[PDB]
């Protein structure tokens, strides 16, 4: 019962704007987790989002605590990182292992898009890996709800980053809200098989982005990826986001569906 409820700020575990992520252990438990510090809207929806969330391929939330102009949130500590540290440049990362993370990446995107809520802003920085590696959604701060009382809202607002974003965010005013979380997918699945990302944005004035829309599979990045997975690519990265794979579809994928992996390996004797 005493000091339970004490925390020891141990390591800087992120920095940026606006605020830093530090790894919290309690005095009594030991128990880890991480503390979002915000210097203190943009919070208050954040805080609200991640209390709706309840999956185990998005970051928890256990709560948060004001100390003034200063908000504490105390979420899920993945002590194996990020998936930006697993994927080795102009390499990419084991097609098992992408097709793994690609799975949970799906899960999780199919839970938020169930309760009416679209990331916006899905890249490796933002997938975080547990114990086990298995990926959680993470950073809910740019985060909105597109389906309320059984009506889709259509979204307008500019965001995201822009090597992740799809083309629709910058050639139409109004857009559905899931076919951009399913092409930023695309662009995460595409930096995991060949470690790098394919466009500095996806538009006409950009060549890596016309000679996709080509079909110049013969250049890079696509020259590193094996046909199945290209041809899952070929039905995500399509620009009309009308024609655009659903995830119901990507789960009827041939690579999707195909078996690359062994379970985790378990102790054995012979
Ligand atoms: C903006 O971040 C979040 O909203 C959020 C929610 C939950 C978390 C989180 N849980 N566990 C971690 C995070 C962020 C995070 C980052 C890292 C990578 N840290 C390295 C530490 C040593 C190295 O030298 C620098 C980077 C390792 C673990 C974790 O971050």
């Amino acid at each position: 019962v005493p000091f339970v409820e004490d925390w020891d700020l141990v390591q800087t575990l992120g920095e940026g704007a606006y605020g830093e992520v530090q790894l919290a252990v309690n005095r009594v438990t030991e128990e880890a987790v991480a503390v979002k510090i915000v210097d203190m809207e943009n919070i208050k929806k954040e805080i609200c989002i991640n209390k709706m969330l309840n999956h185990e391929n998005v970051v928890k939330f256990y709560g948060h605590r004001r100390e003034g102009n200063i908000q504490y949130l105390f979420l899920e500590y993945c002590s194996g990182g990020e998936l930006f540290d697993r994927i080795e440049p102009d390499i990419g990362m084991p097609e098992p292992d992408a097709q793994r993370f690609f799975h949970q990446l799906m899960a999780g995107v199919v839970y938020l898009h169930g309760i009416g809520i679209t990331h916006r802003d899905i890249k490796p920085e933002n997938l975080l890996l547990d114990e086990r590696d298995n990926l959680k959604i993470s950073d809910f701060g740019l985060a909105t709800v597109f389906r309320y009382n059984n009506r889709e809202r259509l979204l307008n607002k500019m965001c995201g980053t822009l090597p992740y974003v799809a083309p629709e965010l910058l050639k139409r005013r109004e857009f559905h809200a899931e076919p951009v979380d399913v092409w930023s997918c695309g662009i995460v699945l595409t930096a995991m098989l060949a470690g790098e990302l394919p466009w500095d944005q996806p538009s006409d004035s950009c060549q890596e982005y016309s000679d996709w829309k080509e079909k110049k599979t013969y250049l890079n990045p696509w020259k590193k990826i094996d046909s199945a997975p290209l041809a899952l690519l070929h039905k995500i990265l399509v620009e009309n986001p009308s024609a655009r794979i659903t995830i119901p579809d990507i789960k009827k994928d041939r690579w999707y569906n195909k078996p690359l992996k062994k379970g985790a390996k378990r102790p054995r004797v012979t």
